[PDB]
């Protein structure tokens, strides 16, 4: 079970709208935590006794930036690890976390990031999901644009969250036009255009990188929520996703027995395996978050208390439910955050709080 062990607020007293451990850090090393928040991202250190010692931030020099999302990757030659973030000004930007430098930053999105994602088998390639209607597919280590996900059958309206399967060959994006949309990245296309990423240096070419325009998503859907849907991750081959109607969906695309390899595009059906539904979400962005393993989903509510659904049963509709309440921790939890061996949870609030809980 998780106990409080420690709280925190940050000085801006603006909502902290992301929090993630850096689960790329080296063994022995204490665990170490971002949060963004205000136009800030800041890093934490997990230590004995519930302590959480303070390190550096990384403030933006325009004073409107709202920082939305946090990611954590490492160099790929150096294994040091990296950091990006992103929010409304569109701008992606990878901080060395060590000295809280902006080593390098994207631009091309036509308005703010809700969330950035590396992928699971490459840690040169970055997802970030835009209010312009897009997802992009970069890769840090060459500087390019592999792809634009958006279209005339992409997101109608803003983009808010997106996932990779396990083995990162397939994205699920979700947004406020209500619909689930699947993307395929194992195709002929898009594994040519990320080998030709790598083989990209402008110092030894003429040509500028030429990114994929991919207008059709693989599977779409409007079926499993009424409203914006806000957050979605995979479960294996399932998807868990959720609007504002107090509720995760947990489902799959096509009919009960159908592989989700071989899902055509024109596919109508879903199936709903289970829903784990909780009290009081009347604000939109919110966010759910699985352990390392996912064997536990944890999310908060707009009134401090926090849910944790043990996912290690034979179905999901049998997953059970243990919640986390404090009398001191009463605003909206936007996000939580497990270490990689699930000792530490983290909930970040609207008053700029953090919130600590050990197992
Ligand atoms: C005038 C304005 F600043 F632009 C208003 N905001 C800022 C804002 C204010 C307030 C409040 F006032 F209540 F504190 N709440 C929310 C936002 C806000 C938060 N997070 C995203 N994106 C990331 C995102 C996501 F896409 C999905 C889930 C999710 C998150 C973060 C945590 O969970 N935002 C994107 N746009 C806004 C946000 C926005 O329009």
């Amino acid at each position: 079970s998780f106990k409080c062990v420690n709280s925190l607020k940050e000085d801006h007293n603006q909502p902290l709208f992301g929090v993630q451990f850096n689960w790329h850090s080296k063994e022995g090393d204490p665990l170490v935590f971002a949060t963004v928040g205000s136009n800030r991202v800041t890093l934490y250190e997990c230590h004995s006794q519930g302590e959480i010692r303070l390190l550096q931030s990384y403030v933006d020099a325009d004073a409107d930036e709202n920082f939305y999302t946090c990611a954590w990757t490492y160099d790929s030659n150096t294994s040091h690890p990296l950091l990006a973030v992103a929010g409304s000004r569109g701008i992606i930007r990878i901080i060395n976390p060590i000295t809280m430098q902006c080593i390098k930053h994207y631009v091309g999105h036509g308005n703010a990031i809700n969330e950035l994602k590396f992928h699971p088998r490459d840690p040169n390639l970055l997802l970030s999901v835009s209010k312009d209607h897009a997802l992009r597919l970069w890769n840090i280590q060459t500087d390019t644009l592999v792809a634009i996900f958006g279209g005339v059958e992409g997101h109608r309206d803003e983009v808010l969250s997106a996932d990779y399967d396990l083995l990162g060959e397939k994205i699920m994006s979700c947004g406020m036009d209500h619909s689930l949309k699947l993307w395929r990245i194992n195709s002929k296309r898009m594994m040519n255009a990320i080998k030709e990423s790598y083989d990209y240096n402008p110092n030894k070419t003429n040509r500028p990188f030429i990114s994929q325009k991919i207008h059709f998503p693989d599977f779409s859907t409007r079926d499993i929520h009424r409203n914006y849907v806000d957050c979605v991750r995979w479960l294996g081959d399932l998807i868990l996703s959720k609007s504002c109607e107090n509720a995760i969906v947990c489902w799959k695309p096509g009919k009960m027995e159908d592989d989700i390899d071989k899902i055509k595009p024109s596919e109508s059906n879903v199936t709903i395996l289970g829903r784990f539904d909780y009290s009081q979400c009347d604000i939109w962005y919110m966010r759910f978050s699985t352990d390392f393993w996912q064997k536990m989903l944890a999310l908060g509510n707009q009134v401090g208390k926090l849910y944790v659904w043990d996912l290690e049963v034979e179905d999901p509709h049998k997953a059970k439910c243990t919640t986390l309440t404090h009398h001191k921790c009463g605003a909206a939890i936007r996000q939580t955050s497990f270490s990689r061996d699930s000792s530490i949870l983290i909930a970040v609030c609207d008053d700029a709080s953090i919130w600590r809980w050990d197992r």
